[PDB]
């Protein structure tokens, strides 16, 4: 309501793909996610959906955000405030408005605001190798992405001024919970390939087989019946959020050079650590001694991001950010100089 003028002029053209988030950390103090929250939360609305008030919004965005590492480069909340904003960029898009029921747009950006609360900089493996209290919790299984899901619900419902869920009705939040869960769940490493096959098997090729008739009124509604069932939604709930959480090879140059930087920082630190305590080696060639970020950056693009926002773009329809992808892709290929 009485935003502050820095941080309200950084909020400017937050529907736009090209958005300046670092000005709203540096606008923000690092509380880009409270602000930025409010804002997209009140823009769906999502308390209307809810039922809970403008105050209980607040105090929830609060405490999570709390528990976010200011400490932490890249895993913070600038980086939840990234991914929930790339999150509602695609909920806006019309190929998921006519596709996703409100229930999902609503489980999507309470996913996207939580998806890495209480991160520690540290992978699942590192965890698991150093024996941590929450590797030994989760039985060496989705020990970070198992932890911010529980915390998460944890800090909201555990406490009566922060519980968002309060007002529901018991149903509905059941739905919703194993929504949210299930695409928190959805960002974990290990399971990657599974869910950008499982979305191209059942989305894109069965689409792909619909445009062979092209695009007639009785074959519109059966491309609509198919893709709005209650398993294809959950797909692209998780296709949606594996995107969002990993979107910053498609962002602006300097947004995306930024985003490299901290992440590979992160690396070279549980590297550093890993060599001092004499832990086995995870991630070897992320040592800020060896490492060449432009190199590394093109190897995480060729794994990772180029199959699975291809398959993402081909659904949606994505040309900023495939245009972004592609002069990213080549600013990094320039850096060579040898
Ligand atoms: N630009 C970036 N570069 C690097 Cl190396 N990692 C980045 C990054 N942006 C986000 N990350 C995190 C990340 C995301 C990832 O995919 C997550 C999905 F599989 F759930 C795999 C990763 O392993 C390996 F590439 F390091 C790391
Ligand atoms: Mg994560
Ligand atoms: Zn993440």
């Amino acid at each position: 309501d009485d935003v502050p003028p820095r941080i309200a002029r950084a909020m400017e053209n937050e529907e736009y793909w090209d958005f300046d988030i670092f000005e709203l950390e540096a606008a923000t103090h690092n509380r880009p996610l409270i602000y930025l929250g409010l804002k997209m939360f009140a823009r769906f609305g999502i308390c209307e959906f809810l039922h809970c008030s403008e105050s209980t919004l607040r105090s929830w965005l609060q405490i999570i955000e709390a528990n976010y590492h200011s400490s932490n480069p890249y895993h913070n909340s600038t980086h939840s405030a990234d991914v929930l904003h790339a999150t509602a960029y695609f909920l806006s898009k019309e190929r998921i408005k006519e596709t996703l029921d409100p229930i999902d747009e609503v489980a999507a950006l309470i996913a996207a605001t939580i998806h890495d609360v209480d991160h520690p900089g540290r992978t699942n493996s590192f965890l698991c190798n150093a024996g941590s209290e929450l590797a030994i919790l989760y039985n060496d299984t989705a020990v970070l992405e198992s932890h911010h899901a529980a915390l998460a619900f944890q800090l909201t419902t555990g406490d009566d001024k922060c519980n968002i869920f309060k007002n529901m009705e018991r149903n509905d939040y059941r739905t919703l919970r194993q929504g949210i869960i299930d695409m928190v769940l959805a960002t974990e490493m290990t399971k990657h390939f599974e869910h950008v096959n499982k979305f191209v098997n059942s989305i894109n090729k069965p689409l792909a087989t619909l445009e062979e008739n092209g695009e007639t009124d009785k074959n519109q509604e059966v491309i609509n019946t198919m893709l709005r069932t209650p398993e294809n939604r959950t797909l692209i709930k998780r296709m949606l959020i594996k995107c969002a959480d990993v979107s910053n090879p498609c962002r602006p140059l300097q947004y995306c050079i930024e985003w490299a930087a901290r992440i590979s920082e992160e690396y070279f630190s549980q590297t550093d650590e890993e060599k001092q305590q004499g832990l086995p080696v995870v991630m070897p060639v992320f040592d800020r001694n060896t490492c060449s970020i432009p190199k590394s950056q093109i190897s995480f693009i060729d794994y990772f991001i180029t199959d699975m926002f291809d398959a993402w773009d081909a659904f949606v329809d994505l040309p900023d950010l495939m245009q972004h992808l592609d002069n990213n892709f080549k600013y990094w290929k320039g850096l060579d100089e040898m």
